[PDB]
RNA sequence: GCUGGUCCGA
RNA sequence: UUGACUAGCC
RNA sequence: UCCGA
């Protein structure tokens, strides 16, 4: 009895043909929320992949959980567990789309908490635009317009000005298309002055309040906007840095001639948003407005760094990987990258993410480097080796009685240690994928050497194939020759339906790979919580 | 007063 | 933007 | 496709 054979009726084969058991709808789930379907995997279509996860979506409502999903894309979403917006959002659109009204009605109840920024708006009803096939029905139904028209009502003039000028259209819609198709009734002046200008431009804002009486509030909102306009209609270096001091204008509301300016970029920097700067280092660095030893430098890095911040405004340790990658390039413009900022995106990386206390525990951290897992993740240039390899380095650092492994269809040493820079990590395992899928591997090689752990941590897309015991059957066999409780997390690294966890086994655990929050669930069952 | 749906955006 | 239509609710 | 702590 191996991989190739079934362990029970419950198990269904893997793209390779080999036997292991299906996820959980629920845990599918949040798979696809976390790495999305883009690129599809080493062995599944793009396109077939997201037919997939909305499969098992449309089953999972399909079984009455509807509103346990709204639930769990609510809660991943308010707590920046995910690093796309695109996958929630697509979920909240099958939602809020044909499925039972309860479902319908949880999903648009979590639109304004789910849709913070206008590019989730547009993205939200972009996807309710190409469901509309699909799932046979139109859009437009008065939930929908309810909900559009609460988004700007229930938002401060002044705040949605910013929201409105910054993000003017993105995913196909303009907030004139919306405020058109929901037919929104402005619940106060300040409202009905932004949709004014949303609707008609700033010369009919202007007109319509000509020897207009407004209260003190509104006359700031005129202000705002007015500070838009007047900074497109300028090239005087000094007075756009003014205006930017004044109103606290960002890049979005800037012509491109005054983005060739080193002194409007650091007016730009002042009260620069934490993902705007993480994502701007490389640009910033070449104009040296971020000058070697500078203060602008070490004022950046101090922000970076910041553990409150990063986690309020949502930065997840993925935005930061992908930077600290870029950024380290050099390319994208020509630049040195500054050692002090390599050093605190590393800092932020591990500050991203939702620590907790040790447990104490013995763990042994297996990353699959087989040939599959050269697959990239997110559309990034990162593989799954990669990204597995940085969430290692986490728990790693997290409990200090770790070892980590890797493994294709052989044991491999690890090429990586807990004091390396992630970028340095990166490096060492861009290389490393080759050869076939043994999953089994690190719990027959921690018997064969009497390596004692309480926790064994496997990173991979569970599309395991060689001829070799089943790794729940060594995991058994672990437990039983070594007399140790041991327990197997199969980390995910893809959001393919495959998992070598034995649903019957609840010393077996389901999770997915840079989960910002799944260090939480780890530490749970660990310790039996 | 209210909430489901069809149409009306680009 | 400050709907049309339709189905229904208190 | 740039989430104002
Ligand atoms: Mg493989």
């Amino acid at each position: 009895m191996d991989q190739t054979q079934p362990l029970n009726e419950k198990q269904v084969p893997n793209s390779e043909g080999c036997y292991v058991w299906q996820v959980s709808d629920m845990n599918r789930l949040r798979r696809f929320l976390c790495f999305g379907s883009e690129g599809g995997t080493y062995y599944i279509e793009e396109k077939k992949l997201g037919q997939e996860n909305a499969e098992a979506l449309l089953r999972l409502i399909e079984d009455g959980k509807g509103c346990e999903v709204v639930q769990e894309i609510k809660t991943f979403s308010q707590e920046g567990r995910a690093a796309k917006q695109e996958p929630t959002l697509f979920a909240l659109a099958v939602c809020s789309q044909c499925s039972d009204i309860k479902t319908k009605q949880a999903a648009f109840r979590a639109v304004p908490e789910v849709c913070r920024i206008p590019t989730h708006l547009f993205t939200f009803i972009q996807f309710k635009k190409d469901l509309k096939e699909g799932m046979k029905c139109g859009m437009w139904g008065r939930a929908l317009r309810k909900a559009v028209s609460d988004w700007y009502n229930t938002k401060d003039a002044l705040n949605l000005a910013m929201a409105v000028t910054k993000y003017k259209q993105r995913n196909g819609w303009s907030h004139k298309d919306l405020l058109r198709l929901s037919h929104i009734k402005p619940a106060n002046e300040g409202l009905t002055m932004v949709a004014k200008y949303v609707s008609k431009g700033w010369k009919e804002v202007q007109e319509a309040y000509k020897e207009k009486e407004l209260s003190p509030e509104t006359e700031k909102v005129l202000k705002y906007l007015e500070a838009t306009e007047r900074v497109k209609r300028t090239k005087d270096e000094l007075e756009i840095i003014h205006l930017i001091d004044e109103y606290r204008l960002v890049r979005e509301h800037l012509l491109t001639i005054h983005l060739k300016s080193k002194e409007i970029w650091k007016s730009l920097l002042q009260d620069m948003p934490l993902t705007a700067l993480l994502r701007n280092l490389g640009k910033m660095t070449a104009d040296s407005v971020l000058a070697p030893a500078s203060s602008e430098v070490s004022s950046v890095c101090e922000r970076l760094t910041n553990e409150k911040l990063l986690k309020k405004a949502r930065i997840h340790p993925f935005h930061i990987l992908v930077a600290l990658e870029t950024y380290k390039k050099g390319h994208g413009l020509r630049w040195i990258p500054d050692t002090s900022i390599v050093e605190a995106l590393d800092n932020a990386f591990y500050k991203s993410f939702k620590l907790v206390e040790p447990t104490g525990k013995r763990f042994l951290l297996a990353i699959d480097v087989s040939a599959s897992m050269n697959q990239r993740v997110l559309g990034s240039i990162l593989n799954a080796s990669v990204v597995a390899a940085a969430m290692c380095m986490l728990v790693a650092r997290t409990e200090k009685d770790s070892h980590m492994v890797a493994f294709s269809d052989e044991m491999l040493p690890c090429p990586i240690t807990v004091n390396m820079l992630l970028h340095e990590v990166v490096e060492k395992m861009s290389d490393i994928t080759m050869g076939s899928t043994d999953c089994a591997l690190p719990m027959l090689w921690a018997q064969k050497t009497n390596t004692a752990a309480d926790i064994f941590i496997v990173f991979t897309d569970c599309e395991t194939n060689v001829e070799d015991v089943h790794p729940a059957t060594a995991l058994k066999q672990y437990r039983e020759k070594m007399g140790i409780p041991a327990k197997l997390i199969v980390c995910a690294m893809t959001s393919n339906g495959f998992s070598i966890a034995d649903p019957d086994d609840r010393g077996m655990l389901d999770i997915c790979g840079f989960d910002s929050g799944a260090l939480d669930v780890i530490r749970n069952f660990t310790l039996d919580l």
